[PDB]
């Protein structure tokens, strides 16, 4: 048992109302919007296949020159109420917003740097307007923040000297000032999601990560903080050197979700996956033909998969420079919202059901012991196998959308065949089980 000043703070899941709301939300959207939306992955006639929000790096653009993009920041089609409506229709319960990405351009009028929205033709506090607009739709708002900041010369990747070390303290101070500003200007914020905390400079200053979490929790009651912020005394990140989760929930599973058979350990803590629609574009990139683009059913599968394992899923959007959304993204949000509007009773406020995974899809459990079968792979057998845990029996099955009764047959001791519906629903669909325990 290694002793640590800056390791894990929670032991187990938070059960306060604010974390319960975080959890019960389940479905969110991510907004990556920044100066990178203007060049859209293209610099001086070259289209880069890398993530558009890292274009500064790929095209080796100097900061002075990258930040001059502020002169072009004027999203005349931007309308916060329209964004909030789109989110509401999609069925999202929260939105995570890049307040500042690695480039260091702030979407709120920070007084601690001139690289902000206030110094652009558009002038307006984009972040403030989104906060209000989402909140008026009853949508929670979470703040992405990049500690790594390519706009501030005090930033260091490592500390190799007194001069580094001095510069970096000033950088941490600046960072604290920005975070305080965010927390006080936008007091309805429910979460800070840190990024760009993997450099040796940050790993060598875990104390700062614990301080940042504490400071923010003091300023914003109930706020959630992600694991990626956090490094312990030994520089170990996400989980401390005793294997205990730091922050309030695990943030990962960006490429791959936990395996539904081998990774059941995740059910023991809150966690949240965030995904891109293309393979790896978060900011707006003009050419989506460069990588595979997920269809709505692929995305819905991922959303349900996360909830079936006690996790939230967040779907990313990279708005256009003009302040509108590209057609693929509007289509995606609409598809998802139609599906959520028929089947969201099996997503919202649901969790791990404790049933052995089957090939036809996923189980989720409702707040009142409902067990939902979410079918993504329709068996030619027309039989959906359900293997119950010891002492559990299935008393009824019902098609969620129509209420029709669905036949359940016991095949052996802890096992049933739940028939598919009389008419193929033609999309992923839900059957609700009434189950009874000894
Ligand atoms: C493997 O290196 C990285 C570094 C930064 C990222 C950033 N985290 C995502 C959520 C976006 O903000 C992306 O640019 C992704 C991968």
């Amino acid at each position: 048992e290694i002793p640590l000043k800056y390791g894990a703070t929670n032991e187990g899941k938070r059960q306060d109302p604010a974390m319960q709301k975080f959890r019960d939300n389940r479905l969110g959207a991510f907004i990556h919007w920044g100066l990178y939306a203007i060049p859209g992955g293209e610099w001086n006639g070259k289209v880069y296949g890398g993530a558009a929000e890292w274009l500064k790096s790929w095209a080796k653009v100097p900061a002075d020159e990258w930040l001059k993009l502020m002169d072009q920041w004027n999203p005349t089609k931007f309308d916060a109420k329209k964004w909030a409506k789109m989110a509401k229709e999609m069925g999202t319960k929260y939105v995570k917003i890049t307040t500042k990405h690695h480039e260091g351009f702030c979407l709120w009028p920070s007084k601690y740097t001139k690289y902000t929205v206030a110094n652009t033709p558009y002038k307006r506090d984009i972040l403030g307007e989104l906060v209000k607009a989402y909140n008026d739709e009853g949508i929670d708002v979470h703040f992405y923040f990049s500690v790594m900041d390519w706009s501030n010369p005090d930033y260091r990747y490592d500390i190799k000297s007194k001069e580094d070390s001095i510069a970096f303290s000033r950088f941490l101070e600046f960072t604290d000032n920005q975070l305080k500003e965010l927390a006080t200007r936008y007091p309805t914020v429910k979460d800070f999601w840190f990024d760009g905390t993997w450099d040796a400079s940050v790993k060598k200053n875990g104390w700062w990560t614990a301080h940042a979490e504490q400071m923010l929790k003091e300023l914003v009651p109930g706020v959630a903080i992600n694991s990626r912020l956090r490094a312990d005394d030994k520089g170990k990140r996400h989980f401390d050197s005793n294997g205990r989760l730091m922050g309030d929930y695990e943030s990962g599973y960006e490429r791959r979700l936990p395996d539904p058979v081998k990774d059941l350990k995740v059910t023991q803590w809150d966690w949240e996956a965030c995904m891109t629609i293309p393979e790896n574009q978060w900011g707006y990139h003009k050419d989506w033909s460069l990588s595979y683009v997920k269809t709505p059913i692929e995305v819905i599968d991922r959303i349900v998969h996360a909830v079936s394992m006690g996790g939230n899923m967040v779907v990313n959007f990279g708005p256009q420079a003009d302040g509108d959304f590209r057609p693929e993204e509007k289509a995606m949000a609409t598809a998802i919202g139609k599906w959520m509007n028929r089947y969201g009773k099996a997503v919202y406020a649901c969790d791990y059901a404790g049933f052995e995974k089957q090939d036809w899809g996923y189980y989720t459990r409702g707040k009142n012991d409902e067990v939902y079968m979410v079918v993504f792979n329709q068996p030619y057998s027309e039989r959906l196998i359900v293997k119950t845990p010891k002492g559990i029996t299935v008393e009824k099955a019902t098609l969620l959308t129509t209420g029709e009764d669905i036949t359940v047959v016991e095949t052996t001791r802890n096992e049933y065949n739940v028939s598919v519906p009389k008419k193929n629903p033609g999309e992923p669909y839900v059957i609700q089980l009434k189950v009874r325990a000894a």
